[PDB]
This record gives C-alpha cells, structure tokens and sequence, in this order.
C-alpha cells in the first residue's frame, strides 16, 4: 500500500471464478438432464488423457534432464522424476486410475487403447515442437511471485540483510547523537529510502529537487549516510536521513546493458517487487521498530512535499 | 549570556551565545574565552613553574 501502483499479493479471483463456472456448468448439466453416467464416464476419460499426455511431456522433460543429474540433482534419478513429474506415487497413482478407467470404462466417443495412446503421444510431440501449449505471461508471473522466483526478491532480501540490518540498530543511536551535537532544530530519527518506480538515482540528491539539500555528514566498517532538509516554500520545515535505494539504481544498470536479458518492463515490475518485498521485510523485522520508511513514488510533481508529508 | 548553537562547520566549534537584555535577547554573537589565559592560570597552580599570582596578573595583562 506504499503506492498506488505497487501491485497487490495475488487475490483468490481465479478460484472464485472456477466456482462461478463449475456453478454455471452444474445449472447447465441439471437443465439438459443427459444420463449422467455418459457424463461421468465422458470427464473420466477427458481427465486420463491429459494425465497421460502430462506423462508424456514429463518424459520428454527428462530425456533431456538426464544429463544435468550431475550437477543439478546429486546424481540421484528419484530426484530428478521428482522434478520432472512431480510427486512420484501421486502420479502413479492418477496414471494407474487412468489406466483401469480407460480399460473398464468403454470409450463411447474415443480411440481403442492403442490408437488413443497413439494419438495422444502425437499431439503431444506437435505441442511441444509447435509450441501451442504456451504459458501466459500472467500466470508465468504468478508461479514466478509465488515460488519467489524473481531477481526484485534476491535483490531486496540482499539489501536487507548486508545492509539494512547493520546500521539500523546503531541508526537511532548516531542519530541522537548527532541531535545531541547540533541543537537550537531536530532530525528525525528514522531512516527514509527513496524508490524512484522510474529507477532514477541521481549521483547528487540536491538535482532531483532543489528542496532536498544536503545538511551533514551524520557521524559514525564505515557508513557514510547524508542528512537533508526539505525546502518548504524557500524555507525548512524539516529534516530526516534520506539516502537512495542502490538496489534500484543496480537493476538499473542491469537493464542499461545487453547480456543481462532484462528489459524495461522487467525493470518496473522488478522495481514494484523489490519495494513491496522491502516493505514486508521492514514490517516483520525487529531491526526495523519503526525504525524505516520508504519513500516510494514516480514521476509521470515534488519529491520534497511528499517526504515531508511523510515526516 | 547563553549558549544557543553550535556554529556549522581543523574542526573548529565555535558556540554562539545570545545575549539577555532585561529578559529579552538584544542580540547574539560569537563568543569564547581566551584559553591562554587558561594556561596562564594552571602554571600559576603548579609549583614547578615560579609563576606567582603576581607574576600571573603581570603577564595576563601583557598578553
Ligand atoms: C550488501 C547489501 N546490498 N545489497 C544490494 C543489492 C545493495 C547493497 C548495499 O547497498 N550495501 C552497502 N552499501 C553501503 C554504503 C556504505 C557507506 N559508507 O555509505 C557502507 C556500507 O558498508 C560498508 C554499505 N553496504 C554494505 C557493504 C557493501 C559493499 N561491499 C561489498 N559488496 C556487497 O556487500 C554486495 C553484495 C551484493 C549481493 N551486492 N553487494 C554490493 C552491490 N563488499 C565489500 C567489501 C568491503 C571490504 N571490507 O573490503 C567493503 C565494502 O563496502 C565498501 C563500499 C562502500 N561503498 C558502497 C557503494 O556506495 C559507496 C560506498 C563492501
Ligand atoms: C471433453 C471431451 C468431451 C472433449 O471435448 N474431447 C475432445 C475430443 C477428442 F479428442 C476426440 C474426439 C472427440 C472429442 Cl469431443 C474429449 C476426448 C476424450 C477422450 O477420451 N480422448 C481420447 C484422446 C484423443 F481423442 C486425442 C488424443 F490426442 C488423446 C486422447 F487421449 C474424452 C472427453 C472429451
């Protein structure tokens, strides 16, 4: 919720609209009234073949899998079907169900055993060569967010741990002394990390906004973390620890150049990540006791009046 | 006379004081002590020095 376009955690919106269709089919099914053992028999064998057919691509996944047991799995088979099929004596199970409800169940619209299996394998070899059995990029982004497969997560986890967990502990300390050194006003004693949604991190924080300049080197291996006043109408109205997020200016980087494959898209939607990962981590560590604040923003407007609005 | 901030910057603190005119601050200004004054006075404490109070008034004034 730190913007309102930082996308939210997936909802349950499939599911609910798997209900809403399964209701429609049941109404639909209780309407026309067929026999209902055609019906049972009919999604039974539906179900087999894509089991099977998921068996076949399984297999045709390890054949080229084979050769990374070395390396990638140990050098243990077991662990490469896990991988490849899944869970094995699930699957064994589901393959075998399909086995006797094709040999019991007659196909009263399907091939005999033989030309099914043919068939099926046939249309598999065109799915995988043909590539029509594509994975949409909204769910290809959903079981990447959901197994935490996305380099926003490293990156924040990282800026975390290497840095954020060090001085946060010390920060209040060096910043009451600092308060203690300089009186009359005050700096508040919480760290501020911007996060431009547009990736910009200027060298100097001044050029982004003449509002924000710099005040003192805030005391202290060795962290050099600047202090700066906001400029409210021509005059201060307050101060705080303001530094960049260098993860953001590092992705970045990663986008400026050619072999890293990471496009500008991927920069926004790894951006909106590394501040909702970083806004989850600060909000269930203990280093961060109210202790960081992200300022979090983009420029399609005063950078300034936003942190003091924060302040 | 009382302190009111620590003047912004080999590190140098130079502490401005206010001044109290019946209550009221007619002004402020950058103000410390002579510290060899200071030295003046703790030779004159010591006794390896020959530096009576005298002596520590006549050469406070020539400073
Ligand atoms: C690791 C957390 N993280 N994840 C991401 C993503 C970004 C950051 C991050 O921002 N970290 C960071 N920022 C700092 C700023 C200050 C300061 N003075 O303001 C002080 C710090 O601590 C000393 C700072 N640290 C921690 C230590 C950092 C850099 N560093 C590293 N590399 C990593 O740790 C690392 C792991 C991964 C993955 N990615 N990285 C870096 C991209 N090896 C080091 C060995 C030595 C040594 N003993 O020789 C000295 C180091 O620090 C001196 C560098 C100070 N430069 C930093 C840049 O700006 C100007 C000042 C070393
Ligand atoms: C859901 C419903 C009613 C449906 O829409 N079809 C599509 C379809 C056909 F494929 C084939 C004919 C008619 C229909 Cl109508 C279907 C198929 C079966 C079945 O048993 N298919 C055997 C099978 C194949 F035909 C091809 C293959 F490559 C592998 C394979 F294993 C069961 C239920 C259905």
């Amino acid at each position: 919720s730190l913007h309102p376009s930082i996308p939210c955690p997936r909802g349950h919106g499939a599911q609910k609209a798997a209900l809403v269709l399964l209701s429609a089919c049941l109404v639909t099914l209780w309407g026309l009234g067929e026999p209902p053992e055609h019906t049972l028999r009919y999604l039974v064998l539906h179900l087999a073949s894509l089991q099977l057919g998921l068996l076949l691509n399984g297999v045709c996944s390890l054949a080229e899998e084979l050769r990374h047991i070395h390396s990638r799995y140990r050098g243990s088979y077991w662990r490469t079907v896990r991988a490849c099929l899944g869970c094995p004596l699930r699957r064994g199970a589901l393959l075998l169900l399909s086995i006797y409800f094709y040999y019991s169940l007659p196909n009263a619209v399907g091939p005999p055993f033989t030309w099914m299996l043919a068939l099926l394998g046939l249309s598999q070899a065109l799915n995988i060569l043909l590539g029509l059995k594509g994975l949409a990029p909204a769910e290809i982004s959903a079981v990447c967010e959901k197994g935490n497969f996305n380099v926003a997560h490293g990156l924040a986890w990282s800026y975390y741990i290497g840095y954020l967990r060090l001085i946060l502990p010390e920060l209040q300390a060096r910043i009451r002394t600092y308060n203690q050194h300089y009186n009359n006003g005050a700096v508040s004693q919480r760290l501020y990390i911007l996060l431009p949604l547009d990736c910009g991190v200027p060298d100097n924080l001044s050029m982004a906004d003449p509002n924000i300049r710099f005040l003192d080197k805030l005391p202290q291996r060795v962290y050099s973390n600047s202090i700066y006043e906001l400029l409210e109408n021509g005059q201060r109205a307050g101060t705080c620890v303001l530094e960049y997020a260098t993860p953001l200016q590092t992705l970045f980087a990663m986008s400026q150049y050619s072999q890293a494959g990471f496009s500008r898209e991927d920069r926004l939607e790894q951006a909106k990540l590394f501040c909702r990962t970083l806004e989850d981590i600060l909000a269930d560590a203990p280093e961060s006791q109210n202790n960081c604040r992200l300022i979090a923003y983009q420029e399609p407007f005063s950078l300034s009046q936003e942190v003091l609005r924060h302040l």
